[PDB]
């Protein structure tokens, strides 16, 4: 089973989209590689090769491959039979796979499959070749040129394709010879752990729990804290400070106690076991947040309560929420309860060894290298965590060819994936909150804003009260990230701020309010791009901001073009 870097290089236009160029080079032999202007050469090619082939960014390459296929007399089977096509496409519209099968010779599968690269590798292109350290060309390939049917390629839009196809081939080749060989990013990080631990150990620490268990389980997940103090809601604001914890999950997952093996269920309030020392209580009352401190509760699914904004009050109605001990202590130190009615709940044992060695083995290597090993390292370390904390529903969506001729999706069959192990989602992620809640509680005079790892704050320098845990590198410990001479916050997530920048040789680094030379203006917007954002000033930064830049995908006969949308800031 031979590999393959693969890119296709298309048209513009809405009513002529096609691929006038395509490139694949051999993953493990980067002497053999082929480019061509014709997508007919390249197929009859796919065809033939019974290879894996690696896109990056196969949901706009696969538009042209699918758009083809059914042209060509494929049809969509989930069955993998002869003359069809299988695929996997997800509910957010992110392509995985597309499986193309020829037929059988013997029980042998004749087949080529194409995976997103993207998913292995979650970066731009020029974004690996810089931190990998591979050779990268300058410039870029003019999209505005026509270019008819049969147009041949010059050689430097050749070295391009070339350099693009390689860049890729070079960085999943170190990959594969770390053996990390899956599919996706987290996959191999799995894979690295379960290694480590064994398969016989793995099955017994972390058992699969029952459907209804597991949705019990997840009543209890709540995400990251994102909360924006109201003091200081759509205001400009003078100098302040950002903090950020160095790997907020790994560093739950290294020395916190964590939930393993089979739960046992409880009626009622749950008394302390040693032996089961964490639990997911569901509690039903009322309650009033105490004076002085930060909202925690949030309640999902209620007739009642807003999903999104953290409660100062009950509001005369009772809340009904499934909580980790650590949420519930948070919670009783935060909030007055009253009437507090305890229905049932799960007790878990609890260790803090679980991660020590693969987190070890990756942040060693981390350290010890430099480069794409070094990139990959941290990968293994980022990619763990998403694994224990995902929802079982693997529905897809199915492509067909449109009346038409452009391409259209419907969902297909729902299904179920059995889950990792649901409760350590749920703990890695209290303990997440806590350690940025506690911070955030300490600091609540200053306090503007949390997300998730990070803490805003009013002033310039370093409170007394977290300076102790203030490191710029030591795991789990909070950083000082950068300082803005002015910021401006609309809600969650949406925000400006000005920060003070130095210069470094040739290089700009983040500033103090003495030691300074520039100001950066950082832009963060649900939405927003990156080009967008360059639009964006102090004045302008407000509800109702609309520009008309913003690449939306639109299917056509042939494959996708990007179109120009209006964005506006709701
Ligand atoms: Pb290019
Ligand atoms: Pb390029
Ligand atoms: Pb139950």
């Amino acid at each position: 089973r031979k590999m393959y870097s693969c890119a296709f290089e298309t048209t513009t236009k809405v009513e002529d989209c096609r691929v006038w160029a395509y490139g694949y080079m051999n993953i493990e032999d980067h002497s053999e590689y082929k480019i061509g202007n014709s997508l007919d050469e390249f197929m009859a090619w796919v065809l033939k090769v019974q290879a894996d082939l690696y896109f990056h960014n196969l949901k706009f390459a696969g538009a042209f491959i699918i758009n083809w296929l059914e042209r060509n007399g494929f049809k969509w089977s989930a069955d993998g039979l002869p003359n069809t096509y299988n695929t996997i496409i997800s509910r957010m519209g992110q392509w995985y796979m597309i499986d193309i099968c020829l037929g059988y010779k013997g029980k042998r599968k004749i087949h080529t499959v194409i995976y997103d690269s993207l998913k292995k590798l979650p970066f731009p292109v020029k974004k690996i070749a810089k931190d990998f350290k591979l050779t990268v060309l300058k410039g870029d390939i003019d999209y505005h040129k026509e270019r008819p049917v049969g147009y041949k390629i010059t050689p430097e839009e050749y070295a391009y394709i070339k350099n693009d196809i390689q860049i890729i081939a070079e960085a999943l080749l170190i990959q594969f010879k770390q053996g990390l060989d899956r599919m996706t990013a987290g996959s191999d990080s799995l894979k690295g752990f379960k290694d480590i631990i064994t398969t016989k150990k793995f099955k017994k620490v972390f058992p699969t729990l029952s459907l209804g268990l597991d949705k019990e389980v997840r009543y209890a997940y709540r995400g990251g804290f994102t909360w924006l103090n109201d003091r200081f809601k759509e205001k400009e604001i003078g100098e302040g400070m950002v903090f950020d914890v160095n790997s907020l999950y790994p560093a739950q997952m290294y020395s916190r106690l964590l939930p393993y093996g089979e739960p046992i269920v409880f009626e009622g309030k749950y008394v302390w076991d040693e032996d089961y020392p964490l639990h997911i209580q569901h509690i039903r009352c009322e309650f009033e947040l105490k004076e002085g401190y930060i909202p925690t509760i949030q309640i999902k699914r209620s007739r009642f309560y807003k999903g999104n904004e953290y409660l100062k009050s009950s509001g005369g109605e009772i809340a009904d929420l499934w909580l980790s001990n650590v949420d519930l202590e948070l919670m009783k130190e935060h909030y007055d309860l009253y009437n507090v009615e305890y229905i049932s709940g799960l007790k878990f044992k609890a260790t803090t060894g679980l991660f020590k060695d693969f987190i070890d083995k990756w942040t060693y290597i981390k350290t010890t290298s430099e480069g794409a090993i070094k990139q990959l390292a941290k990968l293994m370390l980022n990619s763990l965590y998403g694994k224990f904390a995902s929802n079982p529903d693997v529905t897809g969506k199915v492509p067909y060819l449109k009346e038409n001729g452009a391409l259209g999706f419907r969902l297909g069959e729902e299904e179920t994936k059995d889950p990792v192990y649901t409760p350590m989602g749920v703990f890695i992620t209290a303990w997440a909150r806590y350690t940025t809640i506690t911070a955030a509680q300490a600091c609540y005079d200053r306090i503007i804003y949390c997300d998730t790892d990070s803490i805003h704050l009013t002033g310039t320098e370093i409170p007394d009260v977290i300076k102790d845990i203030v490191d710029p590198k030591k795991l789990g410990y909070w950083a000082h990230e950068s300082t803005f001479k002015r910021a401006k916050y609309l809600r969650q997530k949406t925000y400006i701020q000005d920060i003070y920048m130095k210069e470094v040789d040739g290089k700009l680094v983040e500033g103090s309010p003495d030691d300074y030379t520039d100001i950066k203006f950082s832009v963060k917007c649900a939405g927003m791009t990156d080009k967008i954002k360059k639009e964006v000033t102090f004045e302008n930064f407000k509800v109702g901001f609309s520009r008309k830049m913003k690449p939306k995908p639109v299917q056509v006969p042939g494959g996708v073009v990007l179109v120009d949308d209006t964005f506006t800031i709701k």
